[PDB]
């Protein structure tokens, strides 16, 4: 009735909580969250966010090029991931990290096929750069892994309830001609055309995942 | 000075507080330019203590650590990198983390190329393995471009003991053994002269590449 | 007066001639077509399909998994890459393929900044493998692609000679929307219209016209902001 | 009688059914021809052509460059690796595909010490690519993949009841290496051959298609052609 | 008029002379006369053997398992190109290693886009490790590699200078060899040479400037022509 | 009371016996000694020496270049073992410092571990991957890896003395006073300082292994 392997989207503020950089009491919760759910079963993957860094569409209009604004985001990801993967392991969860930007010892390459391998063997995958394309958002990226993984449904984490008074489960169709916010617009499109369920709720409740992973009617459940 | 290699902190990007000041960088940017319009070679290494020490003080592995100022670097990089092309002058980025779609790998020879081309280097990644310092960085990348001084810019501007008065301008390695510990053996070991300046006073970048009584110049 | 950087995107259709495999005829006449571009000053970089061989998403309507069925696909744009390839050394013309999917002892992995240095050495980069990522269309590459090289315009090399109404010279990307015209993909349009990248749609099998809309002159649909 | 592992030889064949493309009427035969050698305990190594997308020798005749020409036709190969992969899915058995040109992202590279592990383990492993190297076919694939992995023999797998005598005549049961130059056959390429034979590696050539025989072939039975010396 | 693009074979007694292992005389002598080729204007590629340490077949027949040995056989190789490597730097000559089992920190892998490209750059390439597959022979790899970068010929190089009779050949056929069954070249790389018209020039290097004669054009050795 | 895992460090002789290249009459010795350990149920290590190859001490090259020889050496050394161990019916696996895939898995210490619980025997080959560094060194280096009780300092000639014409027992603060230069500076100095014992022994005398390990009173046993 639940999911199986689900892929948690987790925005920049899940690690800042509203301010610039790491924020280690967050960042200590979230794992906790995450720590739980894979005990209990469930396949997990992380997409994780810039917006506590760069935001490259927040740099160009500051005047710098879109690109290297883009790239400057992606890094601030890699580095949001070792930290979720740093605290996961001292939450006794093995963890691994693959960066779409090539990078060398710091984590391993995109490679999709074990990514989904190391699910099977109870292992938490943190995906890390985004999809390491600039003029593409985390949102995107979590659709894009969450297909190519085969998760059951994204979790768009949130530090809110859910999608607004509150809704408690929506069609693709629905979202579009409600012009309804939350969840990205590219990556949206992406998921409706494949039919991938987005669940969004509040992350910082303690024991939302394990609850909505468990199936309970919590948040927004976006379907077909 | 022929070719420098200018060492900044990773608070000569973020101006106190966290993350980046745009106001602090574009200052940067524009006094590089006038040293490279000068006719200078300037190879660049970047910190990146910007972006958060607080690692150590949660527990964190030094492996990870390190890597997160590794990573830090590559975005003060890229974005200085951005601030100089406005500013006309064309610059080159090399990573010792080999990052490729992002930039170019460390390659000294290479390097070299560039500032003989009279573009700008900047160095990132520090050193790809952790449990460096950006300052051993500075000093062991400069050894390998044959640099002729280290330009150590502070945020002060070269004392005896102050941890309350009095300066100080020009003394000997020796007499020195600050500078980072193995960041300043590595240069004593070679006779690389170091630098301390502050550059956060416009015009003394230019001043003190001509070779201009400012600062402090440390020599062998 | 026209476009200093183009790129250029090739559906299946200019390698198979519209069926399986290659045609070696039409392959060449885009050869020849694409070197007239380079001989005449101008930097240009290829985008290849994969029509020919497999499309991920025909593939699993069929019964196969997409993820696999779309990385036949990726495989089969490289196919084509070194298809190109060939038929453009034969016209003189240097050429540098990169692949999204690295693999090294076939083609460059794909390093942007590298490519940008190939067109200012005057030489033919052709991306192959789209975005080495299943749910992506080959039009989205040519819309990636193109921004992150800065590329001045995205050439949608049709078989037919631009965009009718059932031939319009000149269209914005909001006015394709509200008329739900032909136009070169949902997402890749999305991408060109929300960066202001111009889409120019015509024929290049037509011999001299990517040289004639290189240089600016009125041929084809313009799709601008 | 028994062969322990054996190393299946598919032509493009196999994968387009003699046309271009992909006839996956044909590849889910094959697929669940291998399965059920795969449900009986048999360890199984398969090659995998590329004849029904290139031949780099039949494009440089065209015109193409050789090399250029040889890596689309290695390329191709790695589709048919995929497409068997999928069918073979489908059936229950669990696959790894090794390529012999390092493609990271889409399969882990020719790493042959593993890749007994994985049969060790009763997986199928999928070799595509051949060899990675222009101017070779994927029979030596076969070949010197065979010799490496420790394979018992070579089943090459045709459309046709076996290797015949004149080239249509009558099928012949068991012969030697040595025979086969003598007589004229051709069994499975010079190149590849000649490298079975220098090394003592025994050749059976079957047709799968005839549903059971692959089954047959490695429960020791007198099926096909067998090459020994 | 001579040869643009070459690919020196060297064998594993180019480098140990005598018996096993590594003697410098030798090794100098052979980086010596590459490096009059290349500041000849020609292209040259060098594809290493590894006799000199472990010889694959020679393992098995002692009583190991035979891939291993192979393995074994292809390292060497590796170290004799590294040894090369050095001599020919020492003479001023640019050179890149390229190995067919990928190794990253001991040299680039094989990459081929780039074996031509660090020749039209007038560097000096070398291949190690044989094609990184046991049951070949690196006369074979010398043959497939001259085939990939499109070198206009193989020069086995020979401590004895030509092709006899039990009589020095000057000129013979791809089909001439095996009418007449002569010797040198290895059955399998001789076979990929002949069907792809590669021709094959044994000659002996260990000789004043030969290696540059020969590219030169002069009628040096045995040439083996389609 | 004897020692549960131990790292057996074989210098270039061990394979050459003395002379260039592989000489099988030796290299079984060795095998056929090993096997005399694992049967007892001991967790051995070898790191493999490569001294056997570039012969004597003439390290014209590049001390880079050299280096990278040295290792390749060891890992042709390594395999040779491998192969008489496994007609000695030993089960192992090869590790290499320098990555190579497709002639072994990579160093994982953790993973080596792993292969000496499973009852493997685990060989080091490529020294440490890296410059600057000898198989003295390695050996130190990987017992502290993979927490061994002791190193194996496998002589060809069994016998510390204090004047050269035995001893049975000595400590690391006397081994730098009485000048004897057993093992390598590098290597001694990183044993002493993380109290790592050392027994020097002839590996030759069929029997030695076993009640070395068994822990009885033969050879130099460096104590701490
Ligand atoms: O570089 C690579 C390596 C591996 N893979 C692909 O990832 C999948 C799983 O890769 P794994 O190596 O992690 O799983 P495994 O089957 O080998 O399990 P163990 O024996 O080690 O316990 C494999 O199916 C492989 O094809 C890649 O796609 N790229
Ligand atoms: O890893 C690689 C790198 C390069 N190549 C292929 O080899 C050729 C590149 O060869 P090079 O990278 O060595 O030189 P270049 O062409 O890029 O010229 P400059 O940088 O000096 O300006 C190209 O054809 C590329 O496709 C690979 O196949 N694999
Ligand atoms: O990259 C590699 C990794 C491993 N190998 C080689 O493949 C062999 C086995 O391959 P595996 O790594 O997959 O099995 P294993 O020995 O570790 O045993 P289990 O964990 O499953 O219980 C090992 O002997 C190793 O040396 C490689 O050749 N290349
Ligand atoms: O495929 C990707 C993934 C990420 N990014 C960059 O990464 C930054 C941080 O991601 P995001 O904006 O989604 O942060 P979030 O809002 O999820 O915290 C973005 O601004 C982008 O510039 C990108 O360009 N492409
Ligand atoms: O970035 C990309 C580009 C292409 N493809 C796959 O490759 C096929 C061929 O691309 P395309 O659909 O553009 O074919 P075209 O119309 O260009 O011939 C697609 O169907 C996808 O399955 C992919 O997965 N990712
Ligand atoms: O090691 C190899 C294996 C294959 N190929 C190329 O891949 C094509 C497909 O292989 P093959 O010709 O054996 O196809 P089959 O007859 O098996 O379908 C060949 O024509 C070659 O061009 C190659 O270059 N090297
Ligand atoms: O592709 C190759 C090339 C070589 N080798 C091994 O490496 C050894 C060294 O090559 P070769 O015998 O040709 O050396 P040469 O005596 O010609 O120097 C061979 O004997 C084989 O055991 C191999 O396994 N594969």
């Amino acid at each position: 009735s639940g999911y199986s392997r689900v892929l948690l989207k987790l925005g920049g503020e899940m690690f800042g909580g509203g301010q610039v950089g790491l924020d280690p009491d967050v960042v200590a919760q979230v794992a906790r969250q995450i720590a739980d759910v894979v005990r209990g079963g469930v396949q997990i993957a992380v997409v994780i966010g810039g917006g506590n860094f760069f935001r490259g569409a927040q740099l160009q209009q500051l005047g710098m090029e879109r690109t290297r604004s883009d790239y400057m985001g992606m890094l601030g990801t890699v580095m949001n991931s070792l930290a979720l993967q740093d605290f996961l392991e001292k939450e006794g969860i093995v963890t691994r990290v693959q960066t779409a930007i090539t990078m060398g010892q710091v984590a391993e390459p995109y490679l999709p096929l074990r990514a989904v391998r190391h699910l099977e063997k109870g292992r938490v995958v943190i995906f890390g750069a985004g999809m390491g394309l600039p003029y593409f958002s985390t949102d995107t990226t979590a659709a894009q892994r969450a297909l190519e993984i085969g998760a059951d449904v994204v979790l768009m984490a949130k530090a809110v309830d859910g999608v607004f008074e509150l809704l408690t489960a929506v069609s693709h169709r629905e979202v579009l001609d409600r012009g309804l916010r939350v969840a990205d617009a590219t990556a949206f499109s992406l998921c409706m055309d494949n039919g991938m369920p987005i669940l969004v709720f509040n992350l910082l409740t303690d024991g939302n995942i394990a609850r909505a992973v468990r199936g309970e009617k919590i948040g927004t459940l976006v379907t077909t």
